[PDB]
Parts: structure tokens; sequence; C-alpha cells
């Protein structure tokens, strides 16, 4: 999908080095090869199977997200890199990040970055328990979206609920985030 | 709309009263369910069936259970009960239609038989304590992609169950797809008995 | 009490099918957590306990365990594979048989309803809010209410026994062990 | 009232705020106790003899207050503290016991960027996970029914044990003479703040 060619060529950065550019409200996208991943990216055509919103605290940076087979939660970014989901190894995928054009000129103590956070934070949960981790990935590979106040999340429902309730809008994929004309690249993490 | 072979032949079958059924029952029988839930309606679509759910009956004494793989759950053994009364701990009944068939190999065999002996041998070597968050993501991933089991691994589809059980008693099934209820429904030695009222 | 199982004859679990009967007692002396929690408030050796049934020639276990659920498995997984371990169950094991039980045959009709009632509790699982709830009122020694269906192992094999008037004398397994009626058969190698 | 410790007067007649008020009191690294009615929670009040049976760390994002904690039903979390005020775990309904705040000494002229509070709120977000399984909560439970701390590194936190995680890493210890709620809020250095009306 035309998301693909937006990140093809995109400079490739080093962790350690993306840490000081990374705002809150930055867009995480990834590439896994996992098998719910592959399924998301079969039914979506595209090469993005995540998504998630980061945040800083202070010198500190975590990811939000809702990952269909956990819950919604938020960690540190740094998981992603040396220990994905209690393996002790990196994530099985390729990792990427974008900005939204409306936040790029926003500070990180702004009104909308605190709403954004704020509805994200609201809808943290500790953990999916195994009915809606199978129902989730069901609704995937259905591609039928959710109920009105229902608050089981495919990655990037999460993501979208967060920016719809600060007015930005985009079922829904990655694909749909990456492919958006206000969603710009940043890096590709080495 | 847009269905197989399996779904015809239990079309107009006879509908029994639960109550009814349980005398007609026995271990070895087929159980079969087209279920209205997420993963019911994913297995449904791949397959193209009405048909989401399969599972072996095991007659203990009077009672009448059934083993079988539930891919939000884990590979358990139960009472039928459930189905018609408590679904899941929900106190009601199972959100779909219930169907019973009989293979026609076990038609004339008792139910202390070797073979059926072996067949619940088997199905009780695979019960687990219930699978964990990743592997039911794994399985209902699997339906999504219509990929098998590749890995010499414990996790299972409803069907896959199923058929490992009569596969270790020398029953195969047109296992042409990976295999789905479907392909349970549409075996030609497969007849159907009822739908539960 | 525990005397009672102390220099019982060990028989190899193969040789065991062929005297095991559906309404045989089974019970454990573990050495996990839970385990030695049920054994401190309870003054034992004794940690669990289940109800034996035979489908034919196999042998089964119905058990409440309490950071598991209401359920009904083989007795090859406390040998062979413990809660999906792939090892044998960490401690102890026995049977014993009760009194009332020794002269009726597997399909009498009271098997039938002992099985029927354990049949009838068997749940999918305990959540994670009963998981705790059950261990906390171990460590309380508190009993459970009429309506609650969360069940230390001893009040499940409590609530089968009941309802066929089968009384013993809150409820831990050793109670059950330790009950006059209750005759002890093997410790399993 | 004799049953109980020197971190119940403590907190006896210590000022009750209404909750709106005390959003603009609250510093991160303030220490949220707890009494609560649930069988988890009277089981911490008896084997530990204390009111308290919760402890967790205020975290302030801007002006909204989360509470990072280890709760030994579900998981180490971080949710908002108004979830204790009108939602406790998925009830629609307030905490059924007690709200109290305290503060520590020592982080009392430190402010809320600081780099001591920084290295507090990393440990606490490298421990947070994603929920316990069935297996956790158990041998949590039993473990405080036992009264023996974790031996291994392991990753399984009492509540305070979980706060007692934090502040070690910045320097401050508790009194852990195993730790439970009680040595928190008897703590010289802890001085409670509020109760929440
Ligand atoms: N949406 C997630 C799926 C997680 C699979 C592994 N936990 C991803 O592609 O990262
Ligand atoms: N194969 C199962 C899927 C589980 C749905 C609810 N747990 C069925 O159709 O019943
Ligand atoms: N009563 C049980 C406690 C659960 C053990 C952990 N699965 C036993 O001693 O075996
Ligand atoms: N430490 C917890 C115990 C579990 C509460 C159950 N939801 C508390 O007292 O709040
Ligand atoms: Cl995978
Ligand atoms: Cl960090
Ligand atoms: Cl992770
Ligand atoms: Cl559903
Ligand atoms: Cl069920
Ligand atoms: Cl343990
Ligand atoms: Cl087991
Ligand atoms: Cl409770
Ligand atoms: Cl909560």
């Amino acid at each position: 999908g035309m998301g693909t060619d937006k990140f093809n060529n995109i400079k490739i950065d080093k962790y350690e080095n993306l840490i000081n550019v990374l705002k809150t409200g930055d867009i995480f996208l990834c590439s896994g090869n996992y098998l719910v991943s592959k399924l998301i990216k079969k039914v979506s055509e595209s090469m993005f199977s995540h998504t998630g919103i980061i945040v800083k605290w202070g010198e500190h940076t975590l990811i939000m997200e809702s990952v269909e087979d956990d819950g919604v939660r938020i960690v540190p970014l740094e998981h992603y890199i040396k220990n994905y989901e209690n393996s002790n190894n990196r994530y099985n995928g390729s990792l990427f990040i974008a900005r939204h054009e409306l936040l790029q000129n926003v500070n990180d103590d702004s009104e909308m970055i605190r709403n954004l956070i704020k509805v994200g934070f609201s809808l943290l949960n500790s953990g999916y328990d195994k009915n809606e981790i199978a129902q989730i990935v069901a609704r995937i590979g259905l591609g039928i979206g959710r109920h009105e106040d229902n608050n089981e999340y495919i990655c990037s429902e999460f993501v979208n609920e967060c920016f719809k309730k600060i007015g930005v809008e985009f079922f829904i994929f990655p694909e749909h985030i990456a492919a958006d004309h206000h969603v710009l690249p940043i890096a590709q993490i080495e």
C-alpha cells in the first residue's frame, strides 16, 4: 500500500540518537513477523502490523498502545529494542517513527498533548482477558470494526481514539495511519 | 448464501429436545455447532460453511460430556449440558445452533469397544489446562491466515483436535484445505442424527 | 491423621489403575506456595484432595484446583505433566476409599449421583479475582457463602459427598484424610 | 484497635479532603495508602496487624493524577487515581475501603521534574507488566498468608514490595525487618497528608 513507499528510503537512526528527537504524540509504527502481525498485514495489504503513541516522561521514552495479544498498556520503548514481551530479545520486525503535521509545532506540555495523553491513560486496562484477545484477532481477520463504547481495540483503533478526541480524524488499520497525508516519517530504528 | 455440501446435509434434519437426545448419544458421536461469536464467524468465513465448531461426545455412564478444543479457552472436557444452559460461565445457552452426527464406522461399535477406548485415550492425552494469551492469538490468527499447525505444537483448532483423535484410530478426514468443521460435516462417512431444539 | 498414611504400601501407577474405583479420594502433599499455605493453616501434610472417576479403563480426577478451576482431567497428568509443566506433580500422592462406597459397583446409583454433582460444578476456569479470593479464604480460615461457587479443593470433594448423604467431620484436606471412614489404599510410587 | 500498630494512630485524625481539592496538593512520589474490605485486603490486614491493605505511588502527568502500583489480583499497573474514586476495577463504583495520601520527608522539597523523581518513575515503569497470570496471583496471595518474602530476583510483588523497590533504587530504604503497607505507613519519614472523603 501507499504507506509502503512513504517509509522505504527513510533515514536509519540508532535508538540512542533518536531518544532526543522523539516528542510526545509521535506515532510508532512496526512491521512484525508474528502470526497476528501477518494477519494484519494480509487483511490490510500493508507492511505495517502495529502502531502506538510515544509519550516522554522527562528524558524517558514510553510507548502507549493496544497490543492485541496483551492489553492497552504503557511501557518503555526500550522493550521493543531489548526485551519484547518477556523474550529478552528485540521485537521481531522493523520499527519506525512518524509525526503528525498538526503536532509538529506544539510543545510537550501543550493543551493538545495533555488531552491526547489523558484519553490514552483513560483506556489503559489490566490486560485483555482470553475471550477478548480472541475477539480482537477475529475482528482483524473479519475486517469488522467495533461497537460504540466496547473497549477492545486493534492497535490502530486505539491510536485513532486518542487522536479522535483531540479533533484529528484519520475500520482502521495501521496502513491508514501510515498512509495519511499528515503523517510524516522521521526514522527507521536501526 | 456462500456455503457447501455440509450445509445441505444438515438442513432438514429432525429437531430433538436435549432430554430426549441423551439416550441416543454414543461416545464418539461428533458435535457440530454454528455459532454467532466473532471467532465463530471467522471460521465460517474462511471455510465457507455454516459450521464453526466440532467436538467428540463422551458418555460417562448416563452423563454426557463433550471433549473439544475451544479456541479462546483450551483443550477441555465438559458437560454437554453447558452448551444448553451455561456456555462459558454466561449462564445462558450457546449463541448458535447445535447438531449431532455419527461416523459410519462407529455405528456398530459398543461404548467399551477397544476403538472407543483408544479414541478417548488420545483425547485425554491432549487435554490441557487452558491456552495462554499468546496461544489464543496464534490459533485465531492461523484460522484467519488458513495456515495449519506447522511446528510439532499442541495448539488446536476445534476440527484439528477432532481429527487427531480419529486419525489415531485409523479414521482420516478429507483434510484438503488444514481441516475445518466443514470437512467433518461434509465427509461421506459422517451421518447426521439431529439438531438440538 | 498424618499417621494414617505414614506406612502405607507404595504402588507403581501402572499397577494401581486396576485397583482404583470411581469415588476413591485422591490426596496430595504438595510443595507449591498455595500447598504450603494449606498445610500451615490446617497443620497437615495434605494440601490437596479430589475424587477419582473411571471412564472404562481410563482414570480421571475431578477436582477444584485453587489457581485454576473446577476441572476434570487425567490422573496421568499428576504423574507425567502437571499443569502444562511436562513433569510430575511436585509432591506426594495418595489414594483412599470411603468405607460406604467400598461394596458399591461403579454404576450404582450412589456413584451416579456423586458424579452428577461434580459434573454440575465443573466450570471453565476461575477468574483472577476468584483465585485471589480462594487463596485469601485459605489464609483467613474463612468458609464460603452457600451461593458462592468458588471452592477450596476439599470444599468441592465435600459438596459432592454431601449431596449423597456422606458428611465429613470450614474444611481442609486434613479433615477428609483424618475421617474414621476414609481408608488408605496406596501411595503412588 | 489493640490488634494493630503505630501506623494506625498516625492516620486516625488526619484531615478529610474532597478528591477535587486534593488533586492540586498531590505531588509525584506521594504515597497512596488504602484500607480495603476485600478478602485479599483482609489477609494483608491480619498477617500484618494493620488497618492498611494497600499502597502505591502517585504520578502526575501534567494536571492528571495517576497511581502506579502492584495490585495482587491484577498486575503491576499505572492507572488514573479517579478509578479508586469512581470505578474500581471495572465495578463502576468507588473502592470498597478508605483512602489516604502521605508524602515522604525527603521528597517534600523536590520539584516534580527533579532527577530523583525521574529515577523513581523510571524504576516503576521498568516493572510495569501486562497483568499477573493465574499462577502468579495464587503465588502472591500465598506468600502474604505465609509471611514469606520474594526469594529469587522474582517479578511478583506484594503492593508494598513494589513501592519499596521504587524507593530502594533512589536510596530511600523502609524498615523492612519482608514488607507490608504498615511498615510504609509507620515509617518516621512518611508524613500523612489526608484521608480522601
Ligand atoms: N499489532 C501487534 C501484534 C503483536 C504480536 C506479538 N505480541 C504487532 O504487530 O506488533
Ligand atoms: N470454534 C468455536 C469458537 C469459540 C467461540 C466462543 N468461545 C465455536 O464456534 O464455538
Ligand atoms: N491444593 C493444591 C494447590 C494448588 C497447587 C498449584 N497448582 C495442591 O496442593 O496441589
Ligand atoms: N492490596 C490490595 C489487595 C487486593 C484488592 C482487590 N481488588 C488492596 O488492599 O487494595
Ligand atoms: Cl506468533
Ligand atoms: Cl527509560
Ligand atoms: Cl514488551
Ligand atoms: Cl464474540
Ligand atoms: Cl462451557
Ligand atoms: Cl508455587
Ligand atoms: Cl494438570
Ligand atoms: Cl473480595
Ligand atoms: Cl481500577
